[PDB]
């Protein structure tokens, strides 16, 4: 009954939308859609919850990716089969540089490919680079709403734990290749870790699709505080504001 | 109030469970749990839906992993922090060998690592191999219900599309190293594709955890039919019966 | 005059044998054959000594592989051209885990591929995994004769010295990639080192042949004692008993 | 008497310059410098010819890199030791996409790393990405002079011949991994080949330096014409005007 | 009673020998030793048969390596522990270039590393190169007996079958990365295949030992004839005469 | 007007020359040519300065390569299109072994491939090995003029700074893969670092061209002195004498 294998959507469901905002968490989709006009629930299958809304009179889709490159790759492919050509990722993230503060915004120009799915689209030599128009719209949007913004490289990991050098785990073990890797990325000016951008950016850049990514900083691993839940939600809302404002300039 | 970062579970929720049945789809969790005694919904956050039930008087957890190694690695880690030591993967799958029929059951001895998350636990040379006791229990359980069973190697891909050499896609492109890859795996006796076992098996085998995997066949790509909804349901139930029977012998 | 390039055997020499027991040392072949009925010498060319015997009325071949993947790959290929479909490796080995004692038996489910010849059959991503029927027969055989058995992963090295992190050598040097590697394997639960199983298991698993491996523990590198020669021979004989008993269940 | 090993320059020679325009050809340096105020020849050693000039009252250096990552890496390092923090690459290039015409301008967002020197600064997974402020200034400058501009990915090769899949050569041979590579890059949206950007961008992005790249199109390999000398000169001047205008906004 | 783990030799057995002639086949050792003065059998264990003889009044050892890098690496290590510093490989080989005729002699300057054991001594980027003094002595010796000699690169494979692109095998399959590989080596001027030189040369070059290799051509795969037994014997003797003559100048 | 894309040369310019001496520095070419008869300037384009001269009545070309594999690869290809079949590299170099003294001569048998351009001609497994005739001529020439000569392996790096483990740099950073690499090469008997030989030797050895390399030692990194400029020039002249004398024996 669906037109795609996983999302549970038909072409008609999108009502001509060609831009998607793609958060990770299905439970966050509704909140984003409600910033815009006539928000409606389209489907919820597996980790993929999708809502439609209208932005300056144009249909947009908000669709969750789940955690990681593999589910992200399914969402992007199936949305592309449904007519989406522009993908904007919104998230919240840690930072790994001392000058980046909680509440700041990160716009990702390109990703360190510590994932597997990106390799299914392009060999490692190929850059996991964002579309310039999307990045520009995100930077301008952040400037417009008075954000403190950092623009640069993000490390994109297939794991939350060892790939980000976390040792407070069941085994306490980090495999050799990843032990000391965080210090390496820090030394090269990498801003932060997350888990989807290498796949998203590589997939889009090699498939004629436009992608960008913005995130709000909720923790800094170099001066690590327990996040205040109110502050997290405020930073999340701030990043969501930026991604929607950027989308307006990409329609 | 959660004891873990993603699953929204406490140690108390598990009531001493040390075995988890782990399907991919959150909506499949309830149906598996309800085959056992005193099933109770625990939590639903992101792609992770968890239920507790009782098997021969012992608590067991059913928890979804989402699609792909990255979310699987989070579920396994956090379940391990909550006391789970044995993980049984249940799924439905296609097959890529002519002798494997729809309705047959596949037990996976090891995976071809076409993923990224497995590398965050062990270098590529390390085998993505199942635990012998889990594999034995699954094979025995399949025999007990009179299944037609194939035991062998599964190719575990970070993508549904190019990594499984699908061409009916947005771009119709498959990157060089995956072009012709399906024929290679077929020639080497690989049974099927799926998207989580390389991570699950590598992780568990390198972290002192036990893992096995069973799947019901719903399609064969060498003799490809549209699956019948009734047949898929019966195959799902057949495979679920096998995984629960295996769990009985692993408590 | 021979039917194969290296083994010095004809098809008729095997008298219908479809199972081979494959030790490393040519000088050990006769001893194994003599456990069975009507043992006869077939050939001795290079490192390949072969004997025929009968097990429960069926011809079996015992053929040495020499040390390493390359000569093993020749033996397996040429035996396969002579009708052998099942290969059981028997050896004696060190262990690298504290809980494994001298005189214990190891059944290998899969190998860490620290060899070169396995790559000539399958890319690194492919698992060097044993056949489930062979592994089951070996586990059951070990259980039957009262062995203390460990089941799991073996590191399979192209060298005896640097690849197993031995420093009491001519140069005392271990190349960077291998320095500290033993600790890595130990941390991942690897049981032991040997030198042929990655090739044997990868070759067989990718070529439609069945293979398994059992070994007797003669030394433990974590609590390292000089082996008593009588104890070594007894452990060797015990492992040989197990491999022959397993073979009976694979005919 | 030089402050650096190769360039033959002193700190004093730069007169406080912190921005460099870096063409490949030493003979191109004078022409670029003479577009600005008070141009002066500084030094010529090996492939490194350097001139100083003034732009809006501020000192800027023009320095050639030679062909390839290795000489580029020397120039960037030694210029950084002399106070340069911003590097703008100017070149002329072919194109490999049908929609890109002779006389068009290419701004590079990131490079495919088909080089070796980039690996001496960051592992392959790290993106060879341009600085956002530099890329923005180049795009804005191109707009200011009314250029037809394409913004995207460039393939950066350590060779002119096999790495760009040229067959009209001494041997007519292209090694396996480069045979068919051009079609791969074309399918992934790559604009053009050149020979320095992977090193330049990776180096700068991992060392806290800012880099961008602009190039004028002189030939298109999908519709290959012999370039007219007059047209090439005009295109060179057009691109040089763009890089100088961008430099104005980066001082 | 042995001083080494595998060879069954004592320091005394060598009587001060510091040069070894190392054929692959244990049965070839006696014939080589008997060309020199006072030949004596030392030991035969596994694939390692050793004889001592005298050349211009000086002790030399002839010791077999078995097939492949792994057993070769054991022989070289243990001979080095027994005082051997110079290793001369003697073999017979096929050729893969049309200009190389049966009965010709090949002196190997370096090897293509299609093995695994070489990597246990040096990373892949390190050249599997022969010692200049050994190569010179072999070339001079070949000239002294009036050989037709080709000097160049040999491809050194961990397998006899797929790594040398043989298809007349059990499976008839050659894994992707070896399919078409022979044509690649031919185009690059590679003379021949064998199975030990990558390990021998890499090991020796990285461990302060001297190694060279000479081989007599018995077949040419571009103009493939069944070898005549008489011709092979003559070619063997011709090559053995060369290796002994070279040894004279390396004492 | 030129017959090649970069060198600015025609076939006639070479007057039948089939041997090239290839230094790095364009400003050094004239000095080398003037050792021979009738030296004349042919062209100076980019980093490629070429002079013709006559050696024992035969035309020879001296042509600079610039720094690095990429420009070297252009020079070699274009000279080959102009009829050059033999390439002799002359340089001055550091040494990394304690026994090598300033003023000594190094003849390179093969290179460690720490470059990128070599991979555009042959996969990493292929040896970056010099031609035996060229190496022999260089060794004999060094012996003839009373040089103190070391023959062996050179590490060939795409960078001057991090690839040779230099820390007195702008960032002071050396990427993980290269940190501690110098000690590794020293332990394997590598003589020295330079920047072009991996490309030159790999390219030539795989393309049917003959290449060799000789260098004068101007510094030893293990007992590091500031070079005396007079000593440097004398050592340079000594190495130039050797390369020209070798060329006489290769015509
Ligand atoms: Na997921
Ligand atoms: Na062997
Ligand atoms: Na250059």
């Amino acid at each position: 009954k669906s037109d795609v294998f996983h999302l549970g959507l038909t072409k008609n469901d999108l009502q001509g939308a060609t831009l998607a905002i793609v958060p990770g968490d299905p439970q966050r989709v509704e909140k984003i859609a409600k910033l815009m006009d006539n928000p409606v629930h389209l489907a919820s299958h597996r980790e993929f919850t999708s809502w439609r809304a209208e932005l300056d009179g144009k249909a947009v889709i908000v669709c969750s990716t789940g955690i990681g490159g593999p589910s992200t790759s399914i969402a992007v492919e199936e949305l592309a089969q449904l007519g989406v050509r522009t993908f904007l990722r919104i998230g919240t993230t840690g930072a790994i540089q001392p000058h980046i503060n909680v509440g700041d915004v990160l716009v990702t120009t390109a990703a360190v490919r510590l994932d597997g799915a990106s390799l299914h689209f392009a060999p490692m030599e190929f850059p996991a680079v964002a579309d310039f128009s999307c990045t520009t719209a995100l930077v301008n949007a952040a400037k417009s709403v008075g954000a403190t913004t950092h623009i640069g490289i993000t490390a994109s990991s297939d794991t939350f734990y060892p790939g980000q050098e976390r040792y407070d785990t069941f085994s306490g073990r980090v495999v050799r290749h990843f032990k000391g890797s965080m210090e390496e990325w820090q030394s090269m000016g990498v801003m932060n870790y997350e888990m989807e951008s290498a796949t998203l950016l590589t997939m889009c850049a090699s498939q004629g699709l436009r992608a960008g990514m913005v995130a709000g900083v909720i923790v800094n691993r170099t001066q690590q505080e327990i996040p205040n839940e109110e502050t997290m939600k405020a930073t999340e809302s701030h990043a969501v504001k930026i991604v929607v404002e950027a989308a307006r300039h990409l329609l």
